[PDB]
Formats: C-alpha cells, sequence, structure tokens
C-alpha cells in the first residue's frame, strides 16, 4: 500500500532500506525513527521516497516530507516524481504517456521515460513543489481516463542548512 524507500548519505560510507506499510500512522512512525537518528548522528545528505496510490496521498505525502526536512532544519535541495503506469491496451498506454508528458513539459519539466510490456513510467524533475501536485493530479485524471492502473512516487532529497535559515 505505502512504499517508503531512505537512503542516508554519511559520506564515505552509504545506507539504503525500505519500508512497506498500510496506514499514514505506520509510516509516519518510521519518519520519526528517521529523524531521531539523524537529530543524533547527521548525515552529509538523506533521500526519502514514498509511493503513493492516489494523488490525495501525493499530495500528503509531499506536505509529510516537508515537515520532516522542516523539523531536521535541512534544505530541500532536490524533488521529483515517479508516476507508474499499467494497462494491457498498449494504444491507451501510449495516449497516457503523451498527455502526461505534454502536461509536464507544459509547466517546463524535464521528463524521462520507459515503456516495457504493460508497465510504464514516468520521472518528471526540476519543477517547484506546487507542480508535482498539479501533475500528481493530472496523472490520476489520466489513470482513469485510460483505465490503467496507477502509482506515484514522491522523491524528495536534502543536507542539514544554515542555522539563520532555520530560524
Amino acid at each position: 500500500d505505502i512504499q517508503v524507500q531512505v537512503n542516508i548519505d554519511d559520506n564515505g560510507k552509504n545506507f539504503d532500506y525500505t519500508y512497506t506499510v498500510t496506514t499514514e500512522s505506520e509510516l509516519q512512525k518510521v519518519l520519526n525513527e528517521l529523524m531521531d537518528y539523524i537529530k543524533k548522528q547527521g548525515a552529509k545528505r538523506v533521500r526519502i521516497s514514498i509511493t503513493a496510490r492516489s494523488s490525495k496521498e501525493a499530495y500528503k505525502f509531499l506536505a509529510i516530507l516537508a515537515k520532516v526536512f522542516a523539523e531536521l532544519g535541512y534544505n530541500d535541495i532536490n524533488r521529483k516524481m515517479t508516476v507508474r503506469f499499467r494497462g494491457d491496451d498498449l494504444e491507451a498506454l501510449e495516449k497516457a504517456l503523451k498527455e502526461m508528458i505534454r502536461q509536464a513539459r507544459k509547466f517546463a519539466g524535464t521528463v524521462t521515460y520507459t515503456l516495457d510490456g504493460n508497465d510504464l513510467e514516468i520521472t518528471i524533475t526540476g519543477v517547484p513543489r506546487q507542480v508535482l501536485e498539479e501533475l500528481a493530479k493530472e496523472a490520476e485524471r489520466l489513470a482513469k481516463e485510460f483505465n490503467i492502473t496507477i502509482t506515484i512516487t514522491v522523491t524528495v532529497e536534502g543536507q542539514l542548512g544554515s542555522l539563520e535559515h532555520h530560524h
């Protein structure tokens, strides 16, 4: 249901792990554990990905990543989104692609994509949080219009910021 992937770069070494969880509450408990660790041990850089089933959750997950970095005094240095569609009608899949990437380029975003069999993957970078929220809306919209399943991954990468900026 909900998948959260964490990369912690503690320079010279590197740690990756993933939990799958079913509620927002279990999600929060993973993030709390990670905040405690960061507060107490630090890191050169941290990357967090959360995979939603809907645009409402994606919106919520982006707001949750924001509080996480705020609390840590981390600067949001990097954000992206991966939409994954899956379908049997190739033609429907290719229509979803055509429109998904038009919209993203319309908001000055850069896209990357791969189509393989039933699975279709689109990564969007270089746009502010506000846009990724819209493009999630659009993605869910398109998934419904073409009757294809959909995944939404929001990804944030940050590092510890200035004392002055946190204040």
